[PDB]
């Protein structure tokens, strides 16, 4: 019988009690990254994260930081492999920058052979060290040209451009890459990129944020989400029809959260919690498992929710061999109005829920996850059992999928000095508390989870936050980025992997 | 009788002997800038100077500097107006960033009203201080989308996109702007952007520079130059047919240089010198005055030189109300082979000339203009009489045009500290020596020159050099860019203007 802690102090950092041998022999352990965040612009075209951070610097991060040079994994990819080798990691999730291999967006305009060579070397070096690649085709860094030609995922033109890009990746790298992820966190671009405009490309309704260059927060999230599903599905069908000889697997990445009622004896809060599951997870998992959006979304969103034709439904339903599930935290849900006629209406209001980390009786759900110094009542708190709840829910509700945990991790503040940042015991407690629950759900619920990739391999540019927070298991000095030095968490993870 | 100095020491910094009253009463005096170099990316889309400096950082400058923030004239445009007001300047040349007003390149994709507002405020503030704007529509900063859709000026699609952009500028700002420049230095994009790949977009033949993403240095300069002439001419015809009510004037900007024989008793060097005039100046001035390229270019370049149809010839011939002539220096020319079959052949080799600053008897042409610490035999030297020679030549060869000197200036090294940089006596000597010759040619040759705009208003990002050199008449601290403090040269220029 496995017992896991939900509250500080944690004791799961003792590798005598929790280690890789606690999991099945074949279980993959590693770390994750993405291309905007780590490579730098050298050698690639420009994408919408370049565009957004440069046009709206105060949205790039409080320090106005961006991915121009970052940790320079363009030059120092071997040092990333060395970190993985030091960890004895068996997996590494990274992304391919579309703008590095097809700087002009549309594949007929030519490829960047040097870009292709950069990923070939990375992939070869990973394999030579026994590290299985998990490659994300699209971690948000859309070539700027596509955004400017047709507003990217807002237009159905994205489908074929994304398919031709994907096809080039499978042709060039699929002999060695056997695990592909299509779009990172399907929920995030529609809502943050086209709803709140916190993320690239930064579109929204005028009264949501007057800085947005265009948009409609009420309708565009749905359009973009629908196009993401179609583009994803077209790529999975291409992979499974044209690249079955490579013997690999493909899936989407979901951001997952658990949801609990803000008041667990209040029917209205319970109903909001179930609505959040459908609006946050079912918005994509209903299409992916059934070819349709959830009924509550059909009902509430009405004419703003696109329909799938019968062909599209069939393309999307079942369009995965596995699911990459990212997991960081859980929210309490309570009812909230949905003012659909308000000029500041967003798609995120359609769920009819307000989300918090404190419940009605004043209980904070778990330890601190992210401090927000400008408004401390907006602090995020984590909830280790949420990983158990999410995996259980996916098995039960979503037809027993094969799952890889493709991100899990926690930041520490960029204001800490190097010594403080290296002594990242808060990160060991976060990681180990989640791994304990992950082992527990695999054993108790028989969830088909086959690997875990912690966020992040190293310190990097953090979307929305610049370099004001650090997520790495290895530390990078921004005044001299060559080295990636294992923190206390990296050193702990090394011992967890090889106890 | 006017006597002007050609060699150090100069004495023309004494405003008792040379000042604005030496020139006609109506003569315009001011300074110049360009939008990439001064504004920053905030509030605009991305262009090919963003793309080039980010993809090829070692070509942006030795410091890898770029125009991301620069002197932040987006925020501090009023401080630029204050500099001009302090100078009592009567003119200011600046450029409009296409990517600020039409971030998506093609006007039908929408305009950026806030971008438009930024130039309206600038223009209104200039006029309120009695400063005549001279506005460059295109100072090299092509929206990246156009480069990625069709390779920008490489394709004839540029013509209409540039025309629709220009039309928006005339509609929005032409009620107040009465002097328009179309393309900055017609020679430079074809040769540096598409020949040597020193400049955006960075195309060349593979053996010229293996880093180029595509190109052909032998043919693409000609294609691009031809499209520039067509696009320029289409915009001048639009201005003169549709905006004649505004009562303004439009012209191209030429980079001018004088050329002298490396050996003035050697027929071969004399012939090379005359070939350089045709290949450097006549490449554009033959079309602009006659609708045809020079005969020597027709003969030498052969099938690589595009033809104008009769309609195009007529559009281009006479497509100026004035000429903006930039002038910085003069070269000696000697013969050089033109290996047209060599894989590393460039269009610049077609003139059959090698250019130096030292003649056959060892004479350096004038004072130091730019030191090149990596190869000192590549140092540039200036030649004050060259401004006289150029203006005389334009009057005699090119049908007595109306001329504004739209750039003239000199750098000082970025390694100097602030005190040294403020004590920029070398810049006073450069400026005054040229102004003396400019007054002399107006008086002696009756050249129709009506104003002079020194490069630059302030320190800025220098194409190819980052922040490793300074050109300003006012100093900017890169650790805190708000202020623009007049240097010794700005203070001298103030007294020259108002003696
Ligand atoms: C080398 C080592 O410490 N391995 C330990 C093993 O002894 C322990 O039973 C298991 C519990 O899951 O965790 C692991
Ligand atoms: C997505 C897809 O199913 N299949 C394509 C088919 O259209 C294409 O003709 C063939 C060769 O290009 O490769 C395959
Ligand atoms: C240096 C190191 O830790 N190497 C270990 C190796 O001993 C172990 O057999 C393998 C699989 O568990 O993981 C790796
Ligand atoms: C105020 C002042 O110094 N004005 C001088 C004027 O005296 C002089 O004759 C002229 C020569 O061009 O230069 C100017
Ligand atoms: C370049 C040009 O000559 N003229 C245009 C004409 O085509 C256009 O119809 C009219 C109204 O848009 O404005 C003008
Ligand atoms: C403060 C200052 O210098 N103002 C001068 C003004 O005296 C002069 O009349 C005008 C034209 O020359 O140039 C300006
Ligand atoms: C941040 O920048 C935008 C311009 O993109 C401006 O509209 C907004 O007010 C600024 N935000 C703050 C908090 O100052
Ligand atoms: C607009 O929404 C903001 C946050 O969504 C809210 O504080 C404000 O009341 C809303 N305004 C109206 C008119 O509903
Ligand atoms: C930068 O870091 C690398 C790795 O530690 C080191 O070898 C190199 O000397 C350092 N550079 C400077 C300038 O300190
Ligand atoms: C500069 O960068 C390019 C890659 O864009 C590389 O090909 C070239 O060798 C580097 N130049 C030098 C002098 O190192
Ligand atoms: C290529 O040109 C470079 C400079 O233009 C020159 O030094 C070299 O000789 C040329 N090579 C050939 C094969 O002509
Ligand atoms: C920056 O320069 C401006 C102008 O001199 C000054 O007012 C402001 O205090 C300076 N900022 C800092 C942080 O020094
Ligand atoms: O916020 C941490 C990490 N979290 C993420 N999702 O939750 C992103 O996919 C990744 O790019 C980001 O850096
Ligand atoms: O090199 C000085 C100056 N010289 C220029 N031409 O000669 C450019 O138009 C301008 O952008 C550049 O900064
Ligand atoms: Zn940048």
């Amino acid at each position: 019988e496995i017992t896991c802690q939900e509250n500080l102090p944690f004791t799961c950092g003792n590798t005598d009690a929790l280690n890789s041998s606690s999991f099945s022999s074949d279980f993959i352990f590693g770390v994750a990254s993405s291309a905007y965040q780590i490579e730098g612009t050298i050698g690639r075209g420009l994408n919408i994260w370049d565009g957004f951070t440069h046009r709206y610097p105060n949205k790039s991060g409080p320090d106005h930081g961006n991915g121009d040079t970052t940790c320079d994994s363009f030059s120092y990819w071997q040092k990333d492999i060395d970190v993985l080798d030091e960890l004895n990691a068996t997996g590494y999730r990274f992304s391919i920058a579309w703008s590095r291999i097809i700087p002009r967006g549309k594949r007929s305009r030519g490829v960047n052979e040097k870009g292709i060579d950069y990923y070939h070397g990375l992939i070869s070096g990973l394999i030579k060290k026994g590290i299985t690649p998990f490659v994300t085709l699209f971690h948000w860094d859309l070539p700027q040209t596509l955004q400017d030609e047709y507003e990217g995922f807002l237009d159905p033109q994205i489908i074929d451009d994304f398919k031709d890009y994907a096809d080039l990746c499978f042709e060039e790298f699929g002999d060695s890459v056997k695990y592909w992820l299509t779009i990172n966190q399907l929920y995030s671009v529609p809502t943050r990129g086209y709803g709140s405009a916190l993320d690239a490309p930064g579109r929204c309704s005028p009264t949501v944020d007057p800085s947005c260059y265009a948009g409609n927060s009420s309708t565009e999230p749905y359009i973009v989400a629908h196009h993401q599903l179609l583009a994803h599905a077209k790529v999975v069908d291409l992979y499974r029809k044209n690249y079955t000889h490579q013997g690999g697997k493909i899936g989407p990445t979901m951001i997952t959260r658990w949801f609990l009622p803000y008041n667990d004896t209040d029917r209205h809060s319970i109903a909001a919690t179930e609505r959040m599951k459908e609006f946050f997870l079912g918005w994509f998992m209903g299409p992916l498992t059934n070819g349709t959006y959830p009924q509550i979304m059909i009902d509430t969103v009405g004419e703003r929710l696109p329909s799938f034709s019968p062909e599209e439904s069939n393309l999307v339903k079942g369009s995965y061999d596995f699911l990459g599930l990212n997991y960081y935290f859980t929210q309490y849900a309570q009812p909230s109005p949905n003012p659909v006629n308000s000029t500041n209406h967003t798609a995120m209001m359609d769920a009819g829920a307000k989300l918090t980390y404190i419940n009605a009786s004043g209980h904070y759900i778990g330890p601190l996850f992210e401090k927000d110094k400008a408004d401390s009542t907006d602090n995020i708190y984590y909830y280790p059992k949420g990983i158990y709840s999410v995996m259980d829910y996916f098995k039960n509700k979503y037809y027993n999928p094969l799952i890889y945990v493709t991100e899990n991790g926690i930041s520490t503040p960029g204001d800490e000095n190097r010594n403080q940042s290296m002594l990242d015991y808060t990160r060991i407690d976060y990681l180990c508390s989640h791994l304990c629950f992950l082992n527990k759900v695999i054993k108790e619920k028989d969830v088909n989870v086959k690997g875990y990739l912690a966020w992040a391999l190293g310190d990097n540019y953090e979307f929305n936050k610049g370099f004001t927070v650090r997520f790495g298991l290895s530390y990078i000095d921004w005044n001299n980025v060559t080295d990636r030095d294992l923190k206390k968490s990296g050193q702990w993870y090394q011992s967890f992997i090889s106890p």
